[PDB]
């Protein structure tokens, strides 16, 4: 099915112009685990903020202007970034906010990340009813000398 994956501070703030404002690693840790050779499809913007392909990984790039990187798939619609993952078991929505908006009411799953933290921003997951949806894992960590905040990860699976 199609999962999004997604790392959120309070009022499910998830971008904003510069650097966010945290350093936690274990959320990078978790990403990965839940990502291993899965297609990940983008939004453009979130490529930009990457730089390079996420290895072991088909990345499907979606933007409505004609690609700017031969090492990466890039599409111009959903439809196309859909088909581009192919048959697969679990296809990986990593970001931003507006391909997140266009693929949550498309998904199974949930995999997010709740950081203790309050940062101003301009990108937001979009909105969900936690009662649609089933909490099938769950756990809090506090922070460490590695992570600048607490978190916690959950998996939320639709009813
Ligand atoms: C930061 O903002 P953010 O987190 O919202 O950014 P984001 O989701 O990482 O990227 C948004 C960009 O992805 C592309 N995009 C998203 N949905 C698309 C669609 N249905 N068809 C074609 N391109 C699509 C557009 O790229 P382009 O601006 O390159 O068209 C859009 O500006
Ligand atoms: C590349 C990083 C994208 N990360 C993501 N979508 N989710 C988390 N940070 N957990
Ligand atoms: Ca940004
Ligand atoms: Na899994």
């Amino acid at each position: 099915g199609i999962s999004l994956i997604a790392a959120l501070a309070v009022d499910r703030v998830i971008g904003m112009e510069n650097a966010m404002p945290w350093n936690l690693p274990a959320d990078l840790a978790w990403f990965k685990r839940n990502t291993l050779n899965k297609p990940v499809i983008m939004g453009r913007h979130t490529w930009e903020s990457i730089g390079r392909p996420l290895p072991g990984r088909k990345n499907i790039i979606l933007s409505s202007q004609p690609g700017t990187d031969d090492r990466v798939t890039w599409v111009k619609s959903v439809d196309e970034a859909i088909a581009a993952c192919g048959d697969v078991p679990e296809i990986m929505v990593i970001g931003g906010g507006r391909v997140y908006e266009q693929f949550l009411p498309k998904a199974q799953k949930l995999y997010l990340t709740h950081i203790d933290a309050e940062v101003e921003g301009d990108t937001h997951f979009p909105d969900y009813e936690p009662d649609d949806w089933e909490s099938v894992f769950s756990e809090f960590h506090d922070a460490d000398a590695q992570n600048s905040h607490s978190y916690s990860f959950e998996i939320l699976e639709r009813r």
